[PDB]
């Protein structure tokens, strides 16, 4: 059970150059940012760093139940293929977190090229899967469920080794009256309220989807909107995978193509008890390569 | 001019015009309806063999394809090394182009790296100069699009596919209308031919360039990259929303002056549209 | 008596017959020593390190010293025995699979692995000193504390191995000199047995840390990481000349504060050099 | 071909007034050479590598005029590209492309902590840099300085040749120029001629495989050259040498790659392979 570094927001400030908004590619911090705050790029002595800055649907006794969340599970969890927390800052209205930079950014941002990155090859978006369920794994084995599985929540290092992030939803391993995470990946029955570590297993079948495909679970302007809508288009014979897999890639071959597609479906059953262990999701993408 | 292949030649340089794809272990390179492109080697040399596939329209295209590339030659428009026409196989023999077509690099077919803001210009750059030599030459293209865009071995913008020019320099029209909806002008749909329809496709060439979408996406909302313009022009979006997010480089008064040439050439009248001479220098002025 | 019984035939199913084949070529072998090889196994799902052991009754010593000292140590920074196998003159000996090898192979790279940043070689080294303070703590000397003998796991966890030569403390003799001559303390070269000299091969351990060389290297100038202190403190030379270049996150504080360390464990008498819970309070004070 | 002109003022804002810092640091400085030093910088939203020239002074614009007059002639994919330069005064700046993987120097010996190149990764830079090279000697131009620090990387790894300062159009010569580690043994008596450029690369293809820079003041052999006699004395083999970095690399295609760098590296350069021939070698070798 570790401690983290206690950092002070004006260090954090000057370290992000005032939290510019401007995105590295142009000269300035920004390097991605969700619902509960914004990531920068930091240098804290010689070390390049990630400082995620908290901000608000959310309350403010809610997001610092999330910031609480997510330092008690960092210092009991630590693997190879979950990012690793350096410190923070709680002084004041602002919540900062401090990572290890990650030079690969995200798994979202590599399987949509973002900033100009070359397409991952079908050999890297297997690695990242073994890594992204040998993650999940160790979570499931530490009784904790994530809450909230996608690939903008997969990160990936200098060598492109999976580390999922994001543990401000992360419950101790029933039902609830807040129901969250992001809709496009979420498991009929987490839609509902229930939390369950099958629920996880379905949010990495949709990421499995992402990363045969290239296509983002949500796509406003896509038809059909939905990547989920796509495994019923597939069961109905009315397409095959063949006709989704990423045309960015060259290396991509039928047998681990359909291999993938196999625990991505096995994933997706509606029925929670349906679904794989994550030690069967984990057996299954180790047997594919 | 060009060198008189057999088609027998072709067969053994194309490995039998293997279908499989170049990534595969084959030789097909890519396809339109008026044929197949496969990869060759003709004694060290790596070419293209374009197997082309109305009968006496399509052997029309063949010697139009012919007789342009033996007066116009320019930098920014692509060689023809040789041909073959014996028998039913009619086959055009081409430079072999390193990176393929703009639509594909857009695309990032075969996992290509995103083109950078930089290239995009210099490629918009090119095929507005070999438009130029084209309508000086008068010659109407009419099948401007990305896929007819070649890029060789430094990314030099190379136009393609002339079985469909014309000679110019004023508007007739045709019976048989030809060309690739997604970029048609309003008047080339209608079967007008002018030198003006071909700014039009090529103002649907530089918003593919900026949005790094292709012009026409059955399974996009909306499906034609046209209705993007009509989005911006009624304030329900910018184009800073649209612009490619694949590419680290792209600033907005660059992006802002590529779309304000892409908005004076998608003018749906076409004596509002500028000539290429004006096209090519309001590109020139943007970098 | 406190690990699981194995019998010889077992350990040969899951180490595939002891496949000699490195793990990057498809085999089981993953490293190896004078005493024995280290084959990956799988007993179910846990994947695991076999040791196969190859004087016969010298080697036996050896054995029981690693199931002795693992009996009575169990610490975080202390590598874990599973089992062990001793059924005729097949001596085996079972741990936990440590994902990333050994300090060793992970300073130099070894089958492709990305260089260590300095932020885990400090967890390294302040974990490798917690590990040996334990060992101290309860009256043992290593007397083999060398890179290749401090393990990671899947966080890179500093995890000391090798009990084999383990001994129960003051300063005695032997007429058998065991160890490295790369790493050993001149008293211990000389026959000496003192925790002492643990202190003095750690601190070649953070010498390796800091530069990313091994102890030893035939084919370099100097052959030893040892002359390298010699030219620092003769001001020949600096520590910021010898920091592994394959970092990107060391800075010149608490790379001098660990060479400090280092400099006050190489020294060569052995009563001036610094007690282990000195070392690990400077280690936690570094960072 | 018309490069943009930049004054030096512009360049020292671009440059954050080239800042000597590295930057893994959070500085400007990349790299340095004999002739300059490589700084990041900004020149709008294009990430850019600003070379300032340091010492010969009128040698010294001779190569800033050399490299500008070959960059406006060549114009390749596995070739680096002049974006601009500055003249203005004594202080000569050229502005180019910025790789994000740096050289194949520093990726060898994954300088700042990179992870170590594959031997799938390496094969295709040794066919990149034989493409890029291929080109000059097709357009006739000899590089004479052929070596792994200036083979840079981009984002997809492309190889591309870079320092054209000592370019010469394809005799002897008075001011002898080069690296000593990688130059041919008529270069380094002042003879210029396209197979002292096969000779240098061939000396490339060794650091691709062993991982060990060309010259290594604090290793024996102090040059790899050396460990070539020790092969070719039967006195050590190619197997021993392989970079251990490495995990994906095969015996087969390593012994054929290590067949075009004794090629390369022939003592009589008439029996040297030309350009072309190297080129297919390393196409037949994947
Ligand atoms: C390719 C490129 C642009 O160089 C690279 F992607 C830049 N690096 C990053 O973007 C990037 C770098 N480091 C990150 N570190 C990090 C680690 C753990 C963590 N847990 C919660 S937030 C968070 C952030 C995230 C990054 N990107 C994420 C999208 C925000
Ligand atoms: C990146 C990669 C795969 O190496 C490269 F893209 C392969 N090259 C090509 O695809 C590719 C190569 N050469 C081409 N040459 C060419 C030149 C003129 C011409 N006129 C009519 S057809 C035609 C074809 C076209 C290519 N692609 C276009 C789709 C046909
Ligand atoms: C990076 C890579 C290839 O995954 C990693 F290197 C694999 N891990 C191992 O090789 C590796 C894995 N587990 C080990 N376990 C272990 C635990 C205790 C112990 N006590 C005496 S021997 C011994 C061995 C050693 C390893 N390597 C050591 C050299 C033998
Ligand atoms: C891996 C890391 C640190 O991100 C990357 F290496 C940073 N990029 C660079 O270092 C790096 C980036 N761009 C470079 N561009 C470039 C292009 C052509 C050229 N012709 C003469 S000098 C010169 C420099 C060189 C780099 N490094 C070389 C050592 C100077």
């Amino acid at each position: 059970d570790t401690r983290f570094h206690s950092f002070s927001f004006y260090e954090l400030k000057n370290v992000t150059n005032n939290f510019d908004e401007r995105p590295i590619s142009v000269g300035g911090n920004k390097m991605g940012e969700g619902g509960f705050g914004v990531v920068y790029k930091g240098y804290v002595n010689n070390t390049t760093v990630a400082v995620k800055k908290l901000a608000a649907d959310i309350t403010t006794e809610e997001l610092k139940q999330q910031f609480d969340q997510e330092i008690k599970v960092m210092a009991k969890c630590q693997h190879e293929n979950l990012v690793e927390l350096l410190g923070f800052s709680s002084d004041g209205d602002d919540l900062c977190l401090v990572y290890v930079y990650m030079p690969n950014g995200s798994l979202l941002d590599r399987l949509s090229c973002l900033d100009g990155t070359p397409p991952l090859s079908w050999h890297m978006r297997c690695k990242i899967a073994q890594g992204a369920a040998n993650g999940i794994n160790f979570l499931h084995e530490n009784h904790h469920i994530h809450r909230d599985i996608k690939s903008a929540n997969i990160l990936l290092d200098e060598a492109f080794t999976a580390k999922i992030s994001d543990f401000g939803l992360a419950r101790a391993s029933v039902m609830t009256s807040r129901i969250v995470g992001t809709t496009a990946y979420m498991a009929p029955e987490a839609l509902r309220g229930e939390i369950t570590p099958k629920s996880d297993i379905y949010s990495f079948g949709v990421v499995l989807l992402e990363i045969i495909t290239g296509l983002p679970a949500v796509d406003e302007h896509r038809e059909p909107q939905l990547l989920l809508d796509i495994k019923e288009e597939i069961e109905d014979e009315e397409k095959t995978i063949e006709d989704y897999i990423d045309k960015k890639m060259n290396d991509a071959d039928s047998t681990s193509v359909e291999a993938m597609y196999s625990v991505a479906s096995q994933c997706l059953h509606e029925k929670k008890n349906k679904r794989p262990d994550i030690k069967k999701v984990q057996q299954l993408l180790q047997e594919m390569t």
